[PDB]
């Protein structure tokens, strides 16, 4: 090509490479590989865009309409994204800065993504590397291998043709981190010199967004040059809030129907997010409302009837009998039974801690006896040792609550903590095994609806622990009224919407002394 | 030939290229190394239509008609694609989905996608990926290779005629898997890009296909992308319903026959599915059937016999004895053996979990000695754990139902849980663990036919399980009359037809105490 | 093309390789594989320098400003390399010393780098020896690969184009270590012997800069030519001088602000670094500094002020609440727990070990029967065996000083070391062991705020430790006062800045029982 290179502001050394790439193609005759793999490299070497750029949108107003009127909550990414157009405007050119967005799945990070390149008015282009093992999806490979193709950034660049079109990766942390590195560096960006070809590409200035359902197996080389930002779940009044705006607008949309056919009820829709679904996103709530709207069009076309409203009275004819009819695993938990508040990679969850006797404890102790702790639900060392923790201040603080009590000490017992929660909040049931213990121990069961996280030590000291919104939705979601905390956590739960603190009451507490008072 | 490019409709993106390498091609002549084959890189183009969307008949009552007249039952199939065709008649437009239908092996699975294709009046296509590993086949390869193959996809366009064929993929739990997801992701689907061919085709009007024996299988980047539908298995008037209307039909239409020809009996078709079959398909069933008539056939032919009518008293002149004589491995349970449905990739089963003594009790032990419990079975380490769990809760409830019974805290035990549940449904046999060691532990047998099935938690409560259908019509085909559930699987029983939970008697249950009581 | 040699020195050796290889390329024809790969291979052996040096900088006081101007601290790394232009100057070239800076991550061990590359005139090159596992990224491929290019330092000469460009090797902890060996040889510094190109390659003129968190995973023949630099972390007022001199400057300049318009008073720098953060460099701080400034720049771009000055009073609103409200976990200790002191990968850090009395006294008892100890903590072999020598010595040290006492003799107490430090240091935590012991026996707390360190053996024998400035540092991070340590490190201690040394009694001992008389 001849106005691809004139129009655009190429350097001297693009220049000299495309000026040898004429001359082989002059040097050589038709019918040849050696022909052939000189045009293809050209055309490659054409088609990319340098120096051509999109004028970006820096109207601050307008930004903050365009994301809030297609997106419902997830105010830190609108107010990051605001941040970014800022600074943009305040310097001269583009800036091109690195994101991350992790959450639980189905909450809305790839159509953020979108609305922000809308917003942005750049160009998009995303892909994967959940299920990519090959540096050469990345960095390309040279032209002398039989199936030769550019490494999906090259792809990119063309497929998009402008310098800045906002990558997504998605699924950072399910994955050739060499290349990620590589592409994910401010200093080693302005030259990347994929593989297939020779010559280095300078993308300083697209902004990558990355997504993750947990920061904690993205490689750090990668995590340390890329800034996380959090997306949570939500409760069941935004679930519907976002159902009611867009769920079933463009369910309807999709479904070829218009409101005028098909309405569902803020009753039926409440119907749905209470009985017929039970993750933190949106996901399987879309899958039911497409199912419901489906099975309307089905109605319609048919002849059924002309138009359909679906009202609690007859939504099983839609969808059927609800498949979530309980909402916790005990109503009024038995003795040693405690309900704590796992986060785990999918977002929060109310698990409940089981204990109970395994030999019978009748016995005087002639000589020591000592008793023993057997452990379930496929923990780590880490775990086993947190286990063995709070095992020993179960003990120590019974010694001293009331010393005529001997079940922990001389009796043989099963733990069971399921299996929910990821390594790092792991040892965040720590609290919940005491309390678990304790009220074996006791032959008291534990207040009703009473929640708790937290770490604890040998001396009894409940360390802070992460993941407080996940841990508060789950606690919201599954009816629960008191809720007990490391009082170091003060921060991350009085930062939450007045929607998630409604009816909580909640104890911060420093040291086990005072969850031992709550929950009994 | 440019008669057929120009027949074509509007592929003008295409035919840029098509043009700037077809007048090359043109432009030099033949004994040309490059246009011997660059004749094919026009003639596989030209092939490929581009334009032509084939008629889609949107006529319910037809579609209805012709969907009920080859395949019994199968209603979720048959409602399902009902309301595809209702809403791409909604939408001015075809649609395209993506579907998975998952089951037992000979449920119907291929048969129903042909039968599908017939009736939306799309062409039809299937291929297999069970044991492909190479992406050279689902993408095809690139010219610098010596071969020249444009995958399955081209293939499939060029042999149907139309951009809508409804490709059927199977054995997609089997698969390599990343140009899969390209093939079947809304996002990645617009555009394709096979290798042979550099120009992108536009499949998101295609209705996809696959079938998987057990979804658990299919990659999750799959799994959440294509929407997935049961097909059950077939209890036994269903059975012969399928082989006197459609089987013995195929098979005489295989081996030349009538029905006056060579008859097959209702009588002897109950013999046989019931004494030469165990499977939950119809598999084993249509190969018996084609058997019977092939000799049938032989006979006829060597003319021993005219007018063959098969009864069940010369039908071992056809097939011999009896496969399977007996129901079931026992009818008159022991102690320590009870009877535990359970999921296996090959649809339900019966199994049967057995208990037994290893080491002698007679012993005044001295230092009370810790009972054992030796688990054999080929088990995980989440059944590992899930026994575990069973176990403690045994000698629990012992120790308080019957607290003089020291047999489970004090004796040396062996359990064995037969192998053929699927890692998902491993932690199903829980009660019948309990209920094993518990018969075991007090000497007596459980009721004659008392499947059961459900969780067990480490305090008792009866945690719900899956493949509840399944279950059902295999503690139907094993002379079961009482089956066990987890109360919170009515929602999935009480859903069942009405001749599948015919002579049934089920006990919804919430905690143990209640399996007991009906157990015992 | 010849004209590169046309003027650059090249040896008589690689010379003949050169003619032969130019020849051997003359004698075949043009459009041709091994036209090509003969012509790229001469491209490579071309494409680097061979006799050209950078015109390094060799004014004394212009090198020591270049340094000074653009780094607080680090008068080691700055004298070494002062030292290192002098003996550059006293001989004619020099010969690229090999260097290796350690210390906890964000303290500057690469702007540092770069900035001596500045200061030497020479460019800058890097790359990680980390992440990878294979010694193709470093040693090249022959020439019979299907496509290959070369070793990296043959990319490095080619982006350099000097034969001296100081490159730096980066994470070399979490390493192909032979091969690294190789390159970092003095012997063979002057040959390479990339299997890309036979001819030797000298690098006996490069600087080579290596970086590390712990000298210790370093493989030792690595080791062993390696030159070892400290660059330890920074105390409160250190962390405020740089982030007045280069955090707030380098972060205003990035966001495209000026001084007027965004300020950060002291208070709230101290503020930030006091309470935001708890590193030992200032990588976090960074992070906390430009989220202020980009905060700052929407409220000036979008009209919300025209100014902006940041105080401890509206903080809050730039960033939110105080994240780290606690210096350390306990205030005032119980009996049985003492700080430790503890010298992790992450720099110093401050922690607490407990004991508990896992088990009834019961009551002075006529039979022998001896305590015991349960450990947790995540050991090894070596620390477990330093745990049993404070056991035994804290066993012997209470016999020989309260002979009544029964305590540690006869009881079971469960020890926690908490999981923090290194490998080496492990052993480090003797006298803290012991202090707990006979804390927790005795009856009674530590000295308030009192950390200690120092080995120990049976006959309780103070030992010296290693990391005494990174424990001093976290020392003073955590508000202690008096500090205990081996009489064997007033080397270490005494060399210490005035910042550090300052609000801390210091208390050197050789045996433990002036431990005891300082603790009690
Ligand atoms: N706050 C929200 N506003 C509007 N739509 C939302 C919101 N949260 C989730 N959704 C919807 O839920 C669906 C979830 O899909 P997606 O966000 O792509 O999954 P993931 O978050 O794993 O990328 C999207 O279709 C999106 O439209
Ligand atoms: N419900 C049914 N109605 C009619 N034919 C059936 C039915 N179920 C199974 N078949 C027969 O079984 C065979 C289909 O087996 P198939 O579905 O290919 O096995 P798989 O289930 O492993 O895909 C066909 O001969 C089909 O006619
Ligand atoms: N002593 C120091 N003097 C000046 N700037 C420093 C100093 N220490 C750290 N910095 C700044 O902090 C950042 C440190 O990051 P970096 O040095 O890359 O981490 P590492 O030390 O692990 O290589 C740099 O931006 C640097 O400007």
């Amino acid at each position: 090509f001849r106005e691809r290179l004139k129009e655009l502001v190429v350097p001297k050394h693009v220049m000299d490479v495309v000026d040898e790439e004429l001359s082989k193609l002059g040097l050589l005759d038709n019918h040849s590989s050696e022909f052939n793999v000189t045009r293809n490299y050209l055309d490659w070497l054409t088609s990319i865009p340098w120096g051509k750029y999109s004028n970006e949108n820096l109207d601050l107003a307008r930004a903050q309409a365009v994301l809030e009127e297609d997106h419902y909550g997830m105010e830190d990414v609108k107010k990051r994204i605001l941040e970014f157009i800022a600074v943009s405007q305040l310097r001269g050119s583009t800036q091109g800065k690195i994101l991350c967005f992790y959450g639980p799945p189905g909450v809305g990070k790839t159509s953020i993504a979108r609305s922000i390149a809308r917003a942005l008015n750049r160009e998009y282009f995303r892909f994967s590397v959940g299920g990519m093992t090959d540096v050469a999806e990345i960095k390309g490979h040279r032209r002398t291998y039989v199936g030769a193709m550019p490494g999906k950034i090259i792809q990119c660049l063309k497929k998009t043709k402008t310098e800045n079109p906002l990558i997504l990766i998605d699924e950072v942390d399910k994955i050739p981190s060499s290349a990620l590195l590589e592409l994910l560096d401010p200093e080693q960006n302005a030259n990347f010199l994929d593989h297939y070809l020779d010559v280095p590409v300078d993308l300083s200035k697209v902004l990558f967004i990355c997504t993750a359902n947990v920061t904690d197996t993205i490689p750090e080389p990668l995590r340390d040059r890329m800034e996380m930002i959090n997306v949570s779940g939500y409760v069941a009044q935004e679930k519907l809030a976002i159902a009611e705006r867009y769920l079933v607008p463009q369910a309807r949309a999709l479904c070829g129907l218009d409101e005028s056919k098909a309405k569902l009820s803020s009753d039926v829709l409440t119907l749905l997010i209470k009985q017929y679904c039970r993750e933190s996103g949106v996901r399987n709530l879309q899958k039911q409302v497409e199912k419901v709207l489906r099975k309307s069009a089905y109605k319609i076309v048919s002849g059924e009837a002309e138009s359909v409203e679906v009202t609690p009275e007859n939504l099983q004819d839609f969808v059927g009998k609800p498949v979530f009819t309980v909402e916790r695993m005990y109503d009024v938990t038995p003795p040693g039974v405690v309900m704590g508040l796992a986060w785990t990679a999918m977002g929060g969850s109310t698990l409940f801690v089981e204990t109970s006797l395994r030999r019978p404890q009748d016995k005087d102790a002639k000589g020591d006896k000592d008793g023993s702790l057997e452990v379930t639900g496929q923990l780590g060392e880490v775990m086993k040792e947190s286990a063995r923790i709070a095992y020993t201040f179960a003990r120590a603080f019974l010694m001293q609550h009331a010393p005529a009590n001997d079940y922990l000490v001389t009796s043989h017992i099963h733990l069971h903590v399921p299996e929910g929660a990821t390594p790092k909040d792991g040892p965040s049931a720590g609290c919940t095994i005491v309390t678990a213990l304790l009220s074996l121990a006791m032959g008291r069961p534990v207040r009703q609806n009473l929640a708790m996280t937290g770490e604890v030590s040998l001396t009894g000291k409940i360390l802070p622990v992460g993941g407080i919104k996940e841990k508060t939705i789950a606690a919201k979601r599954a009816g629960v009224t008191c809720i007990v905390l490391p009082a170091e956590n003060k921060k991350d739960f009085y930062d939450l919407a007045a929607f998630i603190t409604e009816g909580l009451e909640v104890h911060f507490v420093e040291h086990y002394r005072e969850i031992f008072d709550i929950a009994f």
